[PDB]
């Protein structure tokens, strides 16, 4: 299953090429601004299912799953999508589908980091994490 070295509460250190992963989402530029500006907080835990919260002064977000079983999402964007979390060579790969599109996060443990790494359009964000 997931590894229990996910748990915990993450905090961002490093984003790359957010502003065009939030373009190719369709999000319009004030809310871009904010969220270049933004630092969130990301909380992994499992109580059942898993459930991954993101913290930030603009938006707080929260998806609670099971592995392999589909799920309605609300992104921090305001998307209304169809969601999948799965395990794949110890990345948890989450896909949001919404509006005939798809996005993928994976996630993955780095030298005790966590990298997520978005993904739209061809287009290529990584964000790195550090454990609090
Ligand atoms: C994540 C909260 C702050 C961002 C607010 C801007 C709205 C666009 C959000 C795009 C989806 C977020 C992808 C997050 C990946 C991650 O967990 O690092
Ligand atoms: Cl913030
Ligand atoms: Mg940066
Ligand atoms: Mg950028």
């Amino acid at each position: 299953g997931m590894s229990n070295k996910f748990l915990g509460t993450w905090k961002l250190v490093s984003s790359e090429n957010f502003d065009d992963y939030m373009k190719a989402l369709g999000v319009g530029l004030a809310t871009r601004k904010l969220g270049n500006l933004a630092k969130p907080t990301v909380i992994i835990s499992k109580k059942g299912d898993i459930t991954i919260r993101t913290e930030s002064t603009f938006k707080n977000t929260e998806i609670s799953f099971k592995l392999g079983q589909e799920f309605e999402e609300t992104t921090a964007d305001n998307r209304k999508t169809k969601s999948i979390v799965t395990l794949q060579r110890g990345s948890l790969n989450q896909v949001q589908r919404w509006d005939g599109k798809e996005t993928t996060i994976k996630r993955k443990l780095v030298n005790g980091k966590m990298v997520a790494e978005c993904k739209m359009k061809g287009v290529v964000c990584t964000r790195i994490y550090e454990k609090v």
